[PDB]
């Protein structure tokens, strides 16, 4: 689990896990004047890791303003940082630049400017990222197609080396959908994750206020990624504002992996309030957040919704039906497999509303609603402040009745001897007497 936010006043977060046992974290800073870096042996450890400024804007000329969206990568034995910058003479003539270091430790190492990443068209360009698919290193970025009436579109190309493209780019997406064109018509911040022989390219769209969101392109890993036809654009955002969890304009993401390498992690920013004083680019309050990516049965990523601040929620699977998870539908709790609306199946364990060391299970998509029983049936319902609700929504965490070491069971606080259990897939609180009953009342958290 993660505790969000990871880092206040850091936008466009990029985290890179290296072979040296460390995660490396860079981001845009509010002053847009430099490139910072920190490292930690764990993702959660990044929150208190100290920053080094590795590079500062030039006093005059190119690379002299709007230092935006650095990414750090390790390629062929060296570190590379990809970033965007305008000039002191023209602060909005943003182009893509690369730094290189041969040092083992990029925090203390010295950096060489490898210059601007040249592109056929001379126009507003930013958010360069690099990734390898089917043995081939690509660059993807955001750039103004001058012949289009918008801010930026998405481009992809092969690479000759980490600072030079080979051959010609392909435009693979342009901002045309209603949710891509709020305030400004933008596709930016491309980021690539691969799973099960498919490649997913997420990207950010609309202005950087509450309307900011993620879209996605999908392709096969064996396809020609430079053929625009290889890519399918999602019709609706794959990640967007949740008023319910108080998370606004989520976007400019990257992807990393958990400590064991077994879980993909979505790294992104948002704000915890909706309305912004003045111009969003002068608002410094975007913060970096982390949440696990869950993979749908159909092989596509499920980002759910931007989770509430604090500890991340978890999913509970059944002991005897390992692929079925506790979820709500029309607010009734049940176990079910292949949950498409992911957040219906996410809950966080919090101190019990009735105290005495009990626990309560708060809904991820309906904060302040909890798993609670009424007439021995389990629903997800809003805490109304009543004593009755507290008691109905509080449980004593027990070791699993069919698996004591790794399993979990939930004994009702106000009805001792009754456990949360599934029956005909619906959740209830009932006494437990048989071997099967004990299995029906045992669950796993994050398994
Ligand atoms: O559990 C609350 C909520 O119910 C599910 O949506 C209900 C669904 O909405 C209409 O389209 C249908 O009439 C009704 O069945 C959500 O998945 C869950 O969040
Ligand atoms: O930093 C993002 C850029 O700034 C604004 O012009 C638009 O939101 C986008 O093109
Ligand atoms: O919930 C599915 C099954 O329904 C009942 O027949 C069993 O107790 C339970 O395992
Ligand atoms: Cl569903
Ligand atoms: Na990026």
């Amino acid at each position: 689990t993660f505790t969000n936010p990871l880092a206040e006043k850091r936008a466009d977060p990029h985290i890179f896990k290296h072979t040296d046992g460390y995660y490396y974290f860079t981001a845009t800073v509010p002053e847009y004047d430099r490139i910072v870096l920190r490292r930690a042996t764990t993702l959660q450890g990044l929150a208190t890791a100290p920053e080094t400024t590795i590079w500062t804007k030039h006093a005059s000329g190119v690379m002299g303003a709007h230092i935006w969206a650095p990414e750090i990568h390790f390629i062929d034995g060296k570190w590379y940082v990809y970033f965007a910058a305008g000039s002191t003479s023209d602060v909005w003539a943003i182009r893509m630049y690369v730094l290189e270091s041969g040092a083992a430790n990029p925090l203390t190492g010295s950096w060489t400017e490898k210059g601007q990443i040249a592109t056929p068209v001379s126009s507003f360009s930013l958010d360069a990222t690099t990734f390898v698919v089917n043995g081939v290193r690509h660059l993807a970025w955001a750039q103004r197609n001058p012949a289009e009436d918008n801010n930026t579109s998405l481009f992809i190309a092969k690479m000759a080396n980490p600072w030079t493209i080979s051959g010609t780019p392909t435009e693979i997406s342009q901002p045309t959908l209603s949710w891509e064109t709020v305030g400004y018509k933008v596709n930016e911040g491309p980021a690539v994750i691969q799973h099960g022989g498919k490649v997913f390219l997420t990207y950010s769209a609309s202005a950087t206020d509450a309307n900011y969101c993620l879209g996605m392109l999908s392709a096969s890993a064996s396809a020609d990624l430079l053929n625009a036809a290889s890519w399918t654009k999602s019709s609706q955002p794959v990640f967007k504002t949740s008023e319910a969890t108080g998370q606004y304009g989520p976007g400019h993401n990257s992807f990393t992996v958990s400590e064991d390498g077994k879980s993909d992690i979505l790294v992104y920013h948002d704000r915890n309030y909706k309305d912004i004083s003045g111009d969003p680019l002068n608002d410094p309050n975007r913060r970096t957040r982390l949440q696990k990516v869950y993979w749908n049965a159909d092989g596509t990523p499920n980002f759910g919704i931007p989770v509430a601040d604090g500890v991340t929620p978890v999913r509970f699977s059944s002991y005897n039906y390992p692929d079925r998870y506790i979820r709500h539908w029309d607010f009734r709790a049940r176990i079910e497999a292949n949950v498409t609306n992911l957040a219906d199946s996410q809950f966080r364990v919090v101190t019990g509303l009735a105290g005495s060391g009990t626990i309560s299970l708060e809904s991820a998509n309906y904060p302040g609603y909890y798993l609670r029983h009424k007439n021995y049936e389990v629903w997800v319902e809003k805490n109304d402040g009543s004593s009755a609700f507290k008691n109905d929504a509080s449980f004593s965490r027990r070791a699993g009745l069919a698996d004591s070491a790794d399993g979990i069971a939930f004994e009702s606080y106000n009805y001792p001897g009754r456990y949360l259990r599934h029956y005909e897939n619906l959740l209830r609180i009932q006494p437990v007497s048989t071997a099967l009953d004990r299995q029906d009342a045992t669950f796993y958290a994050e398994k």
